[PDB]
């Protein structure tokens, strides 16, 4: 690798990508942020991983939390630091003050501490070091100039010792100064910043690397979530555009469509089904999920508009029994309110569920559901995610989008996702003679030929029926057409009189 | 209750922000959905006739069945019309019907078959030679059948 | 935050009443509502016919239209 | 016909029945003199109508 600085791997999901390799060895990285931002996890997890994958003993210095507590809490994710401290792979060094204290002690203790840390590392032969909340230390009675000097010292002794440290820090404002005294930002070799942006009642955590003295890295805020597995970052910008593309075909659950689609969807393609509310995008998906199961494949359905219960009533009324689909262990339905989490979260829940089940087909009913309230740039960035994942994983996708205005929609999507998708299947209402009739159209397919006809289709108990187009109609997209006739009566099967039978016999 | 009805969610979305509304809706919606309570919600589109969207607040998606009322300008007169726009479990009629209101109530008559652009409120009457073909004078091929 | 465990992130609206604090996790409620194949009238028989037999007992019904159209009646 | 003529209408009456027609109406030293509707026009509401003058049934 072409980077003048040799980095060490955190093994935290994706941080390495963002940092183009992980922390620089022999240096210190200031990880700062407000309260509940992830600081202590990051630090802990940074030592942990060096222990479980590289047998790199680590020293963990705490100034506020108790040594008992860092262990107690650490179990939350499923790590037994206890045992590690037992095998001497992890030394916890307690520097918290006492419940029955005095006043004054932060300079010769900084010297005593350095001399302390040197020891632990020497004794445990450690290669990784964390220092949690150095901030709280000068929080006895100090000012800017005294901190800079006292930090500098610690950091410098650490680098001479050759340790790859990590210092955590607090801030007050999410976007103001980086640290408290506004001096940590310039004495560290690297600065990693954690945020927990409020914004509209929800809460979004991001991780940013402001600087790495010596190398490139990924500029800007990147979303991440804390789970039962620790931190987890999504390099929504590091995701390269090198997904595989084949010419294979897969049914749509509906034959006629397939025809219309040059011969059934592409295995490797993102499918977009737009249309007014009530047009039957939901239906189509149901058939698309079904068909994978009828052929013995796995597919997940993520519904953000209908309950798992209702999703079944309607699914049965349209034939196709989803109950069995759940049983034969082929179809898996999710169901989740978009308001029950942010985009960073939903994105992961989906991914995860995509791993624990290895679908071959995936269908997210109503992306425009996920668009509720979110900023377009945040939504577009979500779409790109799920979409991308699905592409680079050979998993066909069927996404749904509902247009804010029935009939008269001058655009495929109000979020302009248009160009992200590969194929588009359109649905709309047609005011034909005091009646609302459905019409289906295959607007675009990237690799195929697809029919260029706006066929009328009726919904039944059996499901979708794809008839023919309103040839003798102008202003079809207008929703409310106009009927011009150069013919109509023309052949097709004229011959009058008694052409039919009735229920008795024919 | 076994049935609940809210007259004008459109009343509640006065002033209050959108996201805060959609939240209220989901609220009074799901509680009624899990508690086994059928509910009828009322929305008044800010603009009579020509309304291009079911609801200004975009709730239409969080609902099971949509019933739509809309004025229709017919011969200098403002008449009503109703349509079961959508229903998730059922079949439902696709005809945009007319309807009068009296002392008895709502009488749903017929659909406007001889018209165009009904949804826009100001339709275009368009009979000018109803479906019997220009052969209303049936050409004159039928001049041989009857005789002496 | 809750050092050590998980929780729900974000603000949540609650109301101080005669029964103290009442918080509505409008994001915690789950999408597990019960759904049946039952029908119910509306008060308009014809409407019942158009809808396909009647509104389902388990559902939400919306009534839109300009001012004066007659939703309040329905 | 290139003239700005008025029209009145009871859009909605909550209790009563009220007339549904869009009636022409002029103004003079006597006050409002409501006339007849535009029975033979289309799109009145829009403001710029369109007389129908339908060729009846054309025999
Ligand atoms: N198992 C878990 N699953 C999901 N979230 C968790 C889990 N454990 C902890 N959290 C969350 O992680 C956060 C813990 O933050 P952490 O202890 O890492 O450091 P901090 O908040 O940056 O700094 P400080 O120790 O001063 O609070 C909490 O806000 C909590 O909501
Ligand atoms: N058994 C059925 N028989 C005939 N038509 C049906 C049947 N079930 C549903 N429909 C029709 O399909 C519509 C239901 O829409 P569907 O569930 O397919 O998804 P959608 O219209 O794309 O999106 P959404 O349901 O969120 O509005 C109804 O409005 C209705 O006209
Ligand atoms: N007794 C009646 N006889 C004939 N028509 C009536 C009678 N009562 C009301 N109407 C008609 O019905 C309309 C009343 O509308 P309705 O009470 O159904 O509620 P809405 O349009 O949904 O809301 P809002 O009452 O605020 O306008 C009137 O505009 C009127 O034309
Ligand atoms: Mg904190
Ligand atoms: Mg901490
Ligand atoms: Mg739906
Ligand atoms: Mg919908
Ligand atoms: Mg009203
Ligand atoms: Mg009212």
């Amino acid at each position: 690798e072409h980077q003048a600085i040799a980095k060490m791997r955190t093994m935290i999901e994706g941080f390495d990508d963002i940092s183009h390799g992980g922390l620089p060895i022999g240096r210190s990285t200031l990880v700062s942020g407000t309260s509940g931002t992830g600081k202590t996890l990051f630090s802990i997890q940074f030592l942990y991983n060096g222990i479980i994958e590289f047998d790199e003993p680590g020293v963990f210095v705490t100034f506020e939390e108790t040594p008992q507590d860092i262990i107690k809490n650490a179990r939350s994710f499923g790590w037994d630091l206890a045992k590690l401290v037992d095998e001497g792979k992890l030394f916890i060094l307690d520097a918290s003050p006492d419940p029955e204290g005095q006043e004054v002690v932060g300079g010769f203790d900084l010297s005593a501490l350095i001399e302390r840390i040197n020891y632990a590392i020497q004794k445990y032969r450690a290669r990784r070091v964390s220092i949690d909340s150095v901030t709280s230390v000068f929080q006895q009675y100090d000012a800017s100039s005294v901190v800079r000097r006292e930090l500098f010292r610690l950091v410098a002794r650490l680098k001479q010792i050759g340790a790859t440290t990590v210092m955590t820090t607090e801030r007050i404002e999410e976007y103001g100064p980086i640290a408290r005294y506004g001096v940590e930002e310039f004495v560290s070799d690297n600065v990693v910043i954690l945020r927990n942006v409020l914004e509209g009642e929800r809460r979004r955590r991001t991780l940013e690397i402001l600087k790495l003295r010596g190398t490139s890295h990924m500029k800007g805020e990147y979303p991440f979530t804390i789970t039962d597995h620790g931190i987890n970052i999504f390099p929504l910008g590091a995701m390269r555009l090198t997904q595989r593309s084949s010419n294979v075909r897969v049914s749509s659950g509906v034959v006629r469509l397939d025809e219309m689609c040059g011969g059934g969807f592409f295995k490797d393609s993102i499918i977009l089904a737009t249309g007014a509310t009530g047009t039957g995008k939901t239906l189509l998906v149901s058939r698309f999920v079904e068909n994978a199961c009828a052929n013995k494949e796995r597919a997940i359905l993520f519904a953000y508009e209908e309950s798992r219960a209702q999703l079944l009533r309607n699914a049965y009324s349209w034939g196709m029994d989803f109950e069995e689909m759940e049983r034969q262990n082929l179809l898996k339905i999710v169901c989740a309110y978009p308001e029950s989490a942010g985009l960073e979260d939903h994105l992961q829940i989906i991914k995860s569920e995509i791993n624990d089940f290895k679908p071959a087909r995936i269908a997210i009913d109503s992306l425009s559901a996920l668009a509720r309230g979110v900023s377009n740039n945040a939504f577009r960035q979500f779409v790109i995610g799920v979409t991308g994942y699905a592409k680079q994983e050979e998993i066909t996708g069927l996404f749904t989008n509902t247009s804010d205005q029935f009939m008269g929609a001058h655009s495929i999507t109000d979020s302009h996702i248009d160009t992200i998708t590969d194929t588009i299947i359109l649905l709309q209402y047609v005011e034909i003679r005091g009646e609302m009739s459905r019409a289906i159209n295959v607007f675009k397919m990237r690799g195929s030929w697809h029919d260029k006809a706006i066929r009328e289709f009726m919904i039944s108990d059996k499901g979708p029926d794809i008839k023919d187009s309103f040839r003798n109609f102008e202003r079809i997209i207008s929703g409310s057409p106009t009927r011009i006739t150069v013919d109509e009566k023309s052949e097709l099967s004229r011959i009058v009189r008694g052409v039919q039978e009735k229920g008795p016999e024919s």
